[PDB]
């Protein structure tokens, strides 16, 4: 074994202490549970959405995804940067997660957009709170990394906002 | 003061008398106002655009946007290529727009896009009349340009015409 | 006359004899007539689509009609080079054709798409058949076609049937 | 049925009625059908081509085939949103169509070309005629586009004109 | 109406009151309408900007009104998101901008550049405040945005900054 | 709900009956939980690799697990195109992998390479049983597919066994 | 044995415990992919020549094609080479065991016109494309789908090239007696 | 005053009008930013150096990565010296002025094994990582949040690089004593 | 007049004696007339070639004429450098040229190119000579220019002695 | 025959007499026959190079091999540009080289590597020889080529010499 | 040390004796010194420049350093190859470099440039020297190298020079 799971040592090279590494890690670590929860779902949404408009939401969501993906890419290599041990197993990263998933039955894309979102919101207030955090600690370089990361999660959160919005071009009509 | 805003100088360099130059620039900045009226009306519905289709009319709109932004950046080029001054500042355009302009309020995409659609009929009929108007001129150019823009417009326009259609993929049944 | 429709003379080229050669060919232009009505229908619905999701339908059409036509490119130019030949006049495909045409009277996209999924299972079922057809007589390169294309008809068949499915983000109350 | 075959209710988004917007959709289809045949014409003479240039021909006559198609697109668009129904079927474009297709054999390449520049040459006159109806008629637009697209015809018509032309590197020596 | 300007109904997605979300909106709507008026005067300038040095000096002011037009994009959708109202009508950005604006008449360049720059920094300033603001709500996303958008304003605010100094090449030998 | 888990109901588009639909969707699903597995546990890899050749294996592993990924994509959307289910949750795509996953600890490279080529290996000999599966029932576009991906992953595979090899440019010289 | 100096042993062949792949299977594929390589890479550099030779009135397309053809010919050789090497083969490799292996015919080194040139070409691919075709059920047979996914791959841009010359050597041309 | 020669004098920072920074709060950015620039500068030198030197098993990736990073750090100095010049200050120019200024070691002209040269990049690194954080807090602090972000912005590409030579240098390979 | 044709003044820049300079520039001034009327003699052959290969040859001829036209540049523009007046007017560049041009008739193709590939030697000698005047002068700028200069004209010179050869596809059979 | 192996007629488009040319000829085609053989021993490393770095050294092989593969493709142009025969078949390619080609074994890498850094050495002693050999004879066109070539030979050469020397990042205790 | 500055192995790869190659290192090195000292200097305008035509400036100076920085990587990557040691750091550079430097003031640009162009003529004059002692030593690929460097440091001098000669736009009336 090279190194435990729940161990951070820091890193000499970004003069990161364990004591304030491990702190970020944490943040971190958990952060990327939830992110990773949320990857696996948007996949899942975008896999199985159908209808009338799915074919831009399996593209949105497709987006939404790799996005998230991205961002977990992000948290684990900065939690290995600061001496920590990202959670890799599917297992370990559902078990670690603190949002809500999907039994294995899929539902309709309204109620899935809406499970989305809630995991969305989690994952936001959390990550507004872990930036404080880092720059409290003087880690700006994850801080940064954060925020840019909240960016462009807020922008898919707003995204699904506006499709569940109670708006539509459809008239009974054209119905 | 450089130049006086209503006056029209002409070209030499592009041999374009004054008094021909000037009828060309009374249309072209009359167009300039109210293409610019309409780029800033579609952004709003690009900004505010909500529902179960909000993100491909978000995308269209965005695009209709810079479209319109294009036109107008011709248009009023070409007015100061023939010695003339564009409208510039926000309230000058839409003092100069004679196209109708929502108030701030927000109104539900089908209201929205209604609206815009009248705002592209009315730059559409300008449009063709000022084609005429340049070719009969002698101002090949412009009346080059403007038809290349009117093209443009015209897809935008039957783009909103179609949004508005009586059919969708939806059903009682899904709903 | 340099080639009289009907004949097959295999390749000496390909070392395809025109015993061989010709039940390939025969299984290729009729999938070539079928691939280019569906073809001619996509682009007509491509065309003619309108209401709330009309753009992406439009889109999706237009991709859809391109993939129909690169794979009938590929079926005309095997059928070419085993030494026969393809089908080419929209009449003769037409009418080589066994899948069912719309008449020329415009639909709702509900029927429209219902009809273009009938003609994909009929391609899909067909191809399924040729590919083995293929592999028996040892034309792998042929059946490697056939699955390439398949792959791609199938992608398109399954996005109809999802635009088809009884979900949509729509609410009686967006309504 | 959602439209007719052969009806014409011009645009309340391009401010066009249906009496002038029926007069471009008579030309326009017209052209369209013409368009079409050349197309799938263009395409057989491009699989079947064969001989000591068939690649440059292969390639120019794949090329002439998508600017035949996207032209036909062009139309068949333009004859849509002035409110009319474009030909669709291939047995449809070949009965509408006005110009002459070769029967299902191959011909030799001099005579397949011929037969080609025979299709362009009726296209480009009936092209010249519909520009100056469609700015008589002040549709600007179409009237634009139908030049957008007659110098990509008259480009491609040249072409084939010259390769039939009376030159060649050829000598009886290396002959 | 679907949204009354000057309403703030925060966001259950982005997990923002609306209490919180109004003061952040105040902030942004109005760096909007000044960013817009910039936005505007710069296209005046460049489309007017003549003399020795005016092509690279229209190309940066074309750049600098692209950027402009970005941040406001940016500026208008964050209020969006926020569950506010942007400013958008020419009328509404020009009345509720706090910065001043040109009168219709074109001036000198080096007087038009100077206009610009007094712009700049009151839009820089503003967005230094209203970064910190952000900060302070916790909005983290918000705040970021702005330094992103405040660190192009300021590049091109230098830009003219160094336009307008005291060095040339030219000296009255070359005169 | 409006699938539950586990049930197949084939494709009317695809003509292709639940019967055989539901071998391939078996199939298809164990293979989709072991290649996300392998996706995870490359990536742990890949945030985790140090030493003297970590770049290079960073970047190589980083790949391996975008194309595990990609794969993953295309066997679930598959599974969702033939009426299934695709496994989703990072408990249930574990909980249904056949393959060994390492526990959260790090271990050396040469361990971790060599427990993923176990994992690859086992998916190879899988998909190969699998697109046999798939060409027996017809299904030739699932036979494609899988072969598409296997000969991916056994580039991977082999790109590891490389790896492994007991052979380097190091001398007891240079060390 | 644990001296050999030797890294591999042309003509053995191991087979792949990544790959899960025997020495048994596996050496039936490296010989169908071993002869195949051979074949595919005096292809290769007959295309070359022919593509540098190449002269007169439709010279220039045809140096083009025979690049792109030889391109072609070249990957096809890498793919077939590399999968050997992946099944725990030796690929043939110095330009002379290349040519020995190789079961096609080859121009000596004069320069010929470009009909008989094309002509020879297209005997070559013939041959390839036959056995290609015999070589992708082998490995169907045997299992690996991968390699025989790889060989239709290969043989539909082969055939693709053979197809080409084919059309080159036909009895149609532009050309007139009146324009000679 | 009206009569010198020069345009501006090295360690004058009169900050800008157009930015509304006035010269006080400048004058502490700048000299934060002018200290990272020396040492960014001499770090940039050093990965060249390392760069152009660097052999042995795995120098080609190293060859690579070593020119990424100085291509970073060089870009990184651009920004810094931009911003010194933007807050009205004269960024340090000369190589003998970056290296008098920069605060960290830099190896002596000898070329050192790579295990060697890279600490001592690392260490360069790790200085000016710490800077870097003190800076932008000053810098947020002024209320200079463009200089704040665009440190940040470069924080995270040099601790990035950093990273990567500290996983250059950890107790790990695939070389085992049988391959040796 | 800043400058009268026939000085050279050389280049302190360059630090490039007038001396030197003029014997440099007397070579390159003669090369960029004949280069020059080859560029308007390849435009030419482009123009008018006609034929059963006219598509191939209007494609080379392009490219010839386009690399004839950068060489041109090169030598102009170096001229320039060297403290040189570069021959501009048509006039100039023709009586200046010591090449043969075609009369203004247009003759057949293999009397075209014969007398383009007249040209080309023309210049491919003087270049070789000229690369060694200015080795010689030490201007090693300048003779690496001409050589890269030299191996883009032999290029194209030796295309045109390929495609005068003594062979063809074409047989008395397909004629 | 339309060209006999080992005559040499020079070039009347390109000003070179047989003597001359043969004089060039003789010597490109030697470092044709060795660069060839070179580039299928870099092939072979290519596809055999295993070990703790072999995705770095396959890579770079790669690359070298592609290299080696351009600069016979520019040699045996030149041959044939000159009015010579360039060595074609691999039988006569390998007879004409006089490097060293490893017998069909495969070696460890540092054996292989080191075998190609010899083959590289003969070919640069000798490609240096040929420079001077056609800048004497005046061929500046083929002087230039081959040092363009030689350029890149050194510098695969030169990566060779670093991949085998005395230095790691390895230590025994990584070990 | 792995290496001593000042010593010259010469290289076995490329077959570069101590001797021969010790003659170029020590010219390599030299140039180097000078090239890096223009890069920073170069570097220094870029930042600095400021008045009408400073974008410009600002714009040519920074690629102008960019292709300085180019030649000196290529200089001591030759040096490397060579077997020598390039000069390094920043003191080492500057003290070994035979060129003025300006002091850590800011001159005005005009002062600025001359500076430069004076850097640039010393340059200029040893790489021509550099090259003939290359090609004298037989080393063609060093002399070759420098050559291409030396065509893109004199079109940056030459560019300095025509920046300043005494030519404007401006006139005494715009003034
Ligand atoms: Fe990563
Ligand atoms: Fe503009
Ligand atoms: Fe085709
Ligand atoms: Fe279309
Ligand atoms: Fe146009
Ligand atoms: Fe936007
Ligand atoms: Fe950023
Ligand atoms: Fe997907
Ligand atoms: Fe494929
Ligand atoms: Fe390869
Ligand atoms: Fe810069
Ligand atoms: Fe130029
Ligand atoms: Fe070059
Ligand atoms: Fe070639
Ligand atoms: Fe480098
Ligand atoms: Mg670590
Ligand atoms: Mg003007
Ligand atoms: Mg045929
Ligand atoms: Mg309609
Ligand atoms: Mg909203
Ligand atoms: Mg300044
Ligand atoms: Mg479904
Ligand atoms: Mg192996
Ligand atoms: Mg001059
Ligand atoms: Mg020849
Ligand atoms: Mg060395
Ligand atoms: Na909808
Ligand atoms: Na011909
Ligand atoms: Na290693």
């Amino acid at each position: 074994a090279r190194a435990t799971a729940g161990e951070v040592e820091g890193s000499d090279a970004l003069r990161m202490d364990a004591d304030r590494a491990e702190q970020c890690v944490d943040a971190l670590n958990a952060d990327l549970a939830n992110v990773y929860v949320l990857y696996h779902q948007l996949k899942k949404h975008h896999w199985n959405v159908e209808g009338a408009e799915f074919r831009d939401l399996h593209l949105f969501l497709g987006e939404a995804a790799e996005t998230a993906e991205e961002v977990a890419d992000e948290l684990a290599e900065r939690v290995q940067a600061l001496g920590g041990v990202p959670h890799a197993s599917p297992e370990t990263l559902q078990a670690e997660a603190s949002v809500d998933v999907e039994d294995e039955d899929v539902y309709d894309i309204r109620t899935s957009l809406a499970n989305d979102m809630a995991i969305y919101g989690d994952i936001i207030e959390a990550t507004r709170e872990h930036t404080e955090l880092a720059e409290n600690l003087g880690d700006h370089a994850t801080a940064h990394m954060l925020r840019e990361g909240l960016i462009e999660l807020e922008d898919d959160a707003h995204h699904i906002e506006h499709y569940l919005e109670d708006d539509t071009l459809v008239t009974q009509g054209a119905l």
